[PDB]
């Protein structure tokens, strides 16, 4: 019933992780994935985490099923860091949060609720995206168009071209948009910029989804929402696709969030109990450990404070990175000039190699980008920084 | 966009949970939910459990993302407690193993899979069976169909009409099977039927898919895994939903495995590379926590040595449980005969009480049990046995 079967490509971003797990070379050096690396090369576990923790081994008595949204306290939290403490959203209960598992799940449960409860058809991702999200979208049998973007020879945001773009977009389409970090470019809107697109979304007809997964790596947690905010206050309806991933360092317990927002509470309601049904015929309920981790830290005052030291210093390095990699360039004689790449915000740089000067810096030197030129600002640390750009500088 | 949502309804199992916690009647009962209790009525995180945690408190120095399928120990083990230390189906390399979230979570990859992958059109199960297969499969866009299975006179396993029934089955379709533990009857083939069945699926052209998750409820870990070892020798192609959520008292944390068999290596790996993709476009990568737990359980030789004899404590406290039910039932009035209870495996005994009399108990004497009828035994306590088994004769 198999022998037919055809063997499917790898993963672009997941698969790279295969090849580098692979080679035997010593200095091998790997900016692929969208990992944070210390100034020492480790991903480590934060220490609120590790407190947190030892919390629940001290206090845990059961592991009884979450229900199928999972912990209150955890929607409840994830909707503040969204909205405000403020907010009318959560003033006039008009939002619903299920935690899933991590915001590939939530963009999947989102999908699969979608296709099987409203009549949307299509839904519009930017050029370049995230390459996940037309796969995720393809499996619950909805359409994906692209919008223009990336100014490729100006780096930057081309407005009216993304404008434009849109403008082919009907009414009852989804549109996609990133809330900060635009993965892979690391160019976002600026506050203008969300607010037209706020309105013109209004005008248009379109239904809002926000893929939120690098809230506080940009500029910071509350000014990371702004984007989103904007269209909260214009919209009756959207959703909220949220990831604890890189903001907690909880990559492999899967945390994350699916938020929904109705013009009102009973119609909310509704809507949720068909999202529910959704996840009951996926995974069930959600995974207790990595959420109870976020509820905990989000919820105590003292962790809170150290997580967000955390975050801020995470954020920091990464800005440091940025600066010490065209600087080096530099020194180490580029040909172009790469210095848009300081302009750019989050994990992620868009270098503007070609598709085989990365297949030469990674068959030839150890450094592992993503084909799409994508390079782990993260993943870089004094010690590779020389090795690092003179492999660069010997492949322009 | 959310206006003519329609109010989904609620889940036979998990919806009675909602109730059960909005129910303020002191003395409640809950019969619902396969939740394993204590002689106290606690669900406790099992002691192996605790240890293997520390263990990883002090041992975790990442969170790494963990691959498409998992932790390998993970699955390695898992294949172990499947096929049997030596088997030829490990030598061979034949079977492959994705770490999902729950046996739930397994169930509905290999749906996905099935219906991309493969000419797959419909799954046959049993009737009665658990209510969450019919939508999980739905959901992949399959059809589901019956087969007979329970004997409501005589409470028994009807042969015949079982296999009269799947006669209609076509080459090419699914058959799926419960290991042990048929949820909810608790009614099991013997291991000739076993055999039979075995033979027929090849001769017929099925594809069986077992849904594993009870493992060491029955008898043993070995004596229940008997019927898949009996289909695992005649068959070239099979597949594997597995839990351990029950077995390990690890409900929440969500941790089951999804196996793949083929006819030879290439074949199982050239298939499990499209498994992965639908994986991919589902959760991405699977929940950490819960699975290092079984890991380091099942490969230190103390803690699995501690494991195994929580294991056979729970499956002993469920079979006295069992006949402390008749007996009570017996000596405190009832019209029935219920000795049928005393031959039925796990969790579950299908009660042979009316939709009307359970929405009685539960209404007029705050019993939970499921609409069907099936009543959870392990929810029953020495404590509540009395109580319980007066709310039942009353509406005898
Ligand atoms: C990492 C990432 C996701 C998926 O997040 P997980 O929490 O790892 O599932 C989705 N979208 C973007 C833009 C991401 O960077
Ligand atoms: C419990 C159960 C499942 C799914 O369990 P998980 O909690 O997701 O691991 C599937 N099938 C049967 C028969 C079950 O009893």
């Amino acid at each position: 019933m198999f022998e037919n079967i055809t063997a499917a490509p790898a993963d672009p971003i997941l698969g790279l992780a295969d090849l580098f797990r692979a080679d035997e070379r010593p200095g091998k050096i790997n900016l692929g994935i969208g990992l944070y690396y210390d100034e020492t090369g480790k991903i480590p576990v934060l220490t609120s985490v590790k407190k947190a923790e030892q919390y629940l081994l001290e206090n845990e008595t059961t592991k009884l099923y979450l229900g199928i949204d999972g912990i209150p306290e955890f929607g409840r939290c994830t909707q503040e860091l969204l909205f405000g403490k403020g907010s009318a959203l959560i003033n006039d209960k008009r939002a619903r949060t299920a935690q899933t598992p991590g915001g590939s799940g939530a963009l999947r449960v989102a999908a699969d609720f979608l296709a099987k409860n409203t009549s949307v058809k299509r839904v519009w991702v930017s050029n370049p995206s995230w390459p996940n999200h037309k796969s995720v979208f393809n499996s619950a049998g909805l359409e994906v168009r692209e919008y223009a973007y990336y100014d490729a020879e100006n780096h930057t945001l081309d407005f009216d071209a993304l404008i434009n773009s849109l403008n082919e977009a009907q009414a009852g389409d989804v549109v996609l948009f990133h809330g900060c970090c635009h993965n892979p470019t690391g160019i976002d809107p600026t506050l203008e910029q969300w607010q037209t697109l706020a309105q013109l979304s209004v005008e248009k007809g379109w239904l809002p989804l926000f893929d939120f997964a690098y809230q506080g790596f940009a500029r910071g947690l509350e000014e990371d929402a702004e984007g989103l905010r904007a269209f909260a206050a214009m919209h009756k309806e959207l959703i909220v696709a949220s990831s604890y991933s890189k903001n907690f360092g909880l990559y492999n317990e899967r945390v994350g969030a699916c938020t929904l927002v109705a013009a009102d509470s009973e119609t909310v309601d509704r809507a949720f109990s068909q999202m529910k049904a959704a996840i009951r015929a996926n995974y069930s309920s959600p995974p207790a450990h990595g959420a109870s981790v976020v509820a905990t830290i989000l919820s105590n005052d003292a962790l809170r404070a150290i997580w967000e030291q955390e975050l801020t210093d995470m954020r920091q390095r990464i800005q440091r990175m940025r600066q010490l990699f065209v600087n080096t360039l530099q020194e180490k004689g580029a040909n172009r000039d790469f210095s848009f790449i300081i302009k750019q915000n989050g994990m992620f740089s868009f270098s503007g190699l070609t598709k085989e000067q990365v297949l030469r810096l990674r068959e030839e030197f150890g450094v592992y980008a993503v084909a799409s030129g994508r390079v782990n600002v993260a993943g870089m640390t004094p010690d590779n920084m020389a090795p690092l750009c003179e492999a660069i500088v010997a492949v322009l």
